[PDB]
């Protein structure tokens, strides 16, 4: 059941939690046998820009360059720049694809982020015929750990900032989801910059602990593409039908899709239902 | 009442129709007497990666490095790399930022978000003491302009990749809100590369002449901090009375505010209520 696992870091300092959180990680699938990869995008000095550089040979049409087109064709192509396909042949060797990272502006790091719009290119992440559920990845899984400055309570529903969930969404859903990722639950560390000694070791040792069963967890629960008319035609809307019956429903599907309805629970921060 | 405005763009070919919509505002501003200000990311050749050469001078700790605090103080201590400061220069002259980019990966683009990790420094653009409505720019007034490849459709409600009010909500309330900014409406064009000819002209009149008022326009509806005990005492949660009296309310206030219930509607599409 146990293979390989690729554990993207984006965290400048070796001297940070979120190192440790790295670490520990690796550490811990090691000694359950795994097969640890890593793509330290910060230390590998990885190029987060996209540009028409990301191409190798003839660009085709280099007069009205459009960057989806001319890339999920040099894909195909095998013309895809090396750094890009370092990582490609990475994930495809992953069975499960950890990113660990400090919450940044309600987002993801810019370089982390760039190695999204880099990465995950078209042909090879997705297709608009292989969405979500149909997706190239529906037999990877993968997660979030997070490292937050500001406190719990602070993304609670009468915080400040507001629901988590709906920050993790656009990239739970919108990223991960989308590619056909099986999206299991964030591991959300708050303000360690307040927590003692104490706390961050044990908060280690919960990470460890964690891992020696990631691989049997239940994934977060995003509304199945069954309930869509996956065409240009429909539009990509939610069956007829199945609005028809979801009428009859208080609740909304997930925290994108809440139908207008009161969302859920923690969709998006917990796995169950 | 017009004044200084400020429009960041974030594509790297000229013959794109964010370029289009990059030119079409400043042309319509310079006609209304305005003063524009760029900062064509991929041109600058600007840096999106945050690292400690942000810094000059003495980096204080540089053993336990810590970019927010190393930066907080270096920009008080005006010690802060020259690029990030021609930035500040510009936000400190603008009473408007435009930002214009293609939606990518349910977000802002790379580059731009590097921008805002590096160029939005706390002390400057934000400050615990000095949150959302209490921000340094509550000033100034913003807006998105995004081009989607998907579909308008797509983001309804009913749509495959879920409400868009969502998607927006961590820019719009994360970065511009937090900073103080007062979010207009986002100007969004769905999938131009199937659009014709003709509408792609339309858009951009619209475009225009849409710029000839927007000082004049109402902002997006955040929830006020005012209903909020911000210290870290309480937790920056909804004062009990404001829960109190908001459980007789049907719907959630914003998109992070659901409070559990029905989520008002345009919340983050349309200013008004
Ligand atoms: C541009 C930008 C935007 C941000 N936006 C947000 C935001 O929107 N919301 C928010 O909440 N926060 C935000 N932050 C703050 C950010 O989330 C925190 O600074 C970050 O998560 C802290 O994680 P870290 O791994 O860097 O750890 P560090 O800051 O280094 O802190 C780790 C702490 O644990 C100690 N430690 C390190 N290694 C170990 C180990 N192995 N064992 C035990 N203890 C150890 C360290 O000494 C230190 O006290 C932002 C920061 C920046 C720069
Ligand atoms: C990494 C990545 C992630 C993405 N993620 C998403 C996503 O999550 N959701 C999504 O919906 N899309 C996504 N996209 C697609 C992206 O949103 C579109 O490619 C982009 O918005 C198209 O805008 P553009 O300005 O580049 O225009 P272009 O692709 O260049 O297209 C402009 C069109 O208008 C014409 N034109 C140009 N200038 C003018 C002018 N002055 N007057 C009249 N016509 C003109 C052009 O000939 C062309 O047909 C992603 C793309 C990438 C690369």
């Amino acid at each position: 059941a146990a293979r390989r696992a690729l554990i993207v870091l984006a965290h400048s300092e070796k001297t940070s939690f979120n190192y440790a959180m790295k670490e520990a990680a690796v550490e811990a699938l090691k000694k359950r046998g795994w097969e640890v990869l890593e793509s330290d995008l910060y230390a590998m000095n990885f190029n987060p820009i996209i540009s028409r550089n990301d191409i190798t040979g003839e660009l085709k049409d280099s007069k009205n360059f459009q960057y989806p087109s001319e890339s999920s064709l040099a894909y195909k192509e095998g013309r895809l720049s090396p750094d890009i396909v370092a990582e490609h042949k990475k994930l495809e060797a992953a069975d499960l694809v950890i990113f660990q990272f400090p919450l940044q502006w309600f987002g993801v790091p810019a370089i982390l982020k760039g190695w999204f719009e880099r990465v995950l290119v078209a042909g090879f992440a997705y297709t608009y015929a292989a969405m979500y559920d149909n997706g190239p990845f529906q037999n990877k899984k993968t997660l979030l750990s997070i490292t937050t400055g500001g406190s719990g309570s602070m993304y609670s529903l009468q915080g400040v900032h507001g629901d988590m969930n709906v920050i993790l969404w656009p990239i739970q859903s919108g990223i991960l989801r989308f590619c056909g990722f099986q999206v299991l639950e964030p591991q959300l560390v708050y303000s360690i910059g307040h927590t003692p000694p104490d706390a961050r070791m044990q908060i280690l040792e919960g990470w460890k602990k964690r891992l020696e069963t990631v691989w049997e967890e239940t994934p977060l629960y995003f509304a199945p593409s069954s309930l869509f008319d996956l065409n240009f035609q429909a539009g990509f809307l939610l069956m007829k039908e199945v609005q028809e019956e979801q009428k009859k429903n208080k609740f909304g599907l997930s925290v994108g899709h809440h139908l207008g309805k009161s969302i859920p629970a923690d969709n998006q921060i917990k796995a169950r239902k």
